[PDB]
């Protein structure tokens, strides 16, 4: 419709699982929101990622107390001479590595590539038991990581793999002893007011990433990082690097390092280019509106 568009844009290689980002575009009294979940969320789940859309769309967000934030490189799961390459043109000190999608040498390729002052973060998705979460960090270690993402797939798996690694961990789970970081996501935290209200009711360090939504829905990432108290880790919000397009004339890419808080403005010639017809979208979306509100 006039309002709600929905878009399916490639991805420049596979990522996590998906080479394709599907999702909506909302247009409410405030500007845009973004309404990405990935296909296997239900409506519940859905729910939270429909109230930051309508938190971006209809309602704003909270005032920056700064006018840039710093981000990371995101560096998927590519030969150790391409992850150079990535990382090398990024601008950015700190990258995140995806494993688990060769692992050993791509990390080694960007630490090389960062040099030794450069930050090095893992990215394994949950693909790890607790056993091989061990063997593979040991071995990834004389890299020095900054810290690794998500290693095995439960609390009680993060636990143990804590009790036997001397690197940071990143996901109460404080409660659980499972994480040193807590990562937040803005969608599916229910928007940037929730992410900022988990931050202070998790009791640890906070790190912002994206879902790998267009620049609307990274902006609303931004928006988040922008209003933490601070931000200790580079966010993974340079991730418009990894989609073959976006919506924005004026896309949300970084430069030296960092991305500027601003809202963005969508494009018609861009959003069409990449638009599919919503009708299953906006099934979609009623269902997970109707989860949230009730």
């Amino acid at each position: 419709s006039l309002t709600g568009r929905a878009f399916a844009i490639p991805l420049r290689t596979r990522f996590r699982g998906i080479t394709v980002r599907e999702g909506m575009l909302v247009r409410g009294a405030a500007g845009w929101g973004e309404f990405s979940p990935f296909a296997e969320y239900g409506p519940r789940e859905c729910a939270r990622w429909w109230a930051a859309c309508y938190e971006a769309a209809e309602l704003g967000w909270p005032a920056p107390v700064r006018d840039t934030v710093p981000v990371n490189a995101t560096v998927p799961a590519v030969g150790p001479e391409e992850a150079a390459r990535i990382v090398a043109s990024s601008g950015c000190t700190t990258a995140k590595v995806k494993v688990a999608e060769n692992d050993v040498a791509r990390v080694e390729a960007v630490r090389d590539a960062l040099g030794p002052r450069g930050r090095v973060r893992i990215d394994v998705n949950g693909a790890w038991d607790v056993d091989t979460a061990v063997r593979m960090i040991r071995l990834l270690d004389r890299f020095e990581l900054e810290y690794v993402e998500q290693p095995c797939a439960t609390v009680d798996e993060l636990a143990e793999v804590r009790r036997r690694v001397s690197v940071p961990i990143a996901a109460r789970v404080r409660d659980a002893e499972a994480a040193d970081v807590v990562v937040l996501k803005v969608q599916p935290l229910g928007g940037v007011r929730a992410a900022l209200r988990l931050a202070e009711e998790c009791g640890l360090p906070v790190v912002v990433s994206s879902a790998v939504e267009t620049s609307v829905g990274l902006a609303a990432g931004v928006a988040l990082a922008a209003a933490l108290p601070e931000l200790p880790y580079a966010c993974g919000l340079a991730t418009l690097r990894l989609l073959h397009a976006d919506v924005c004339d004026d896309p949300l890419l970084p430069v030296h390092g960092v991305l500027p808080v601003r809202r963005v403005d969508v494009s018609e010639q861009r959003l069409a280019e990449v638009e599919i017809d919503p009708a299953a979208w906006q099934a979609r979306l009623a269902a997970a509106r109707a989860a949230w509100e009730q």
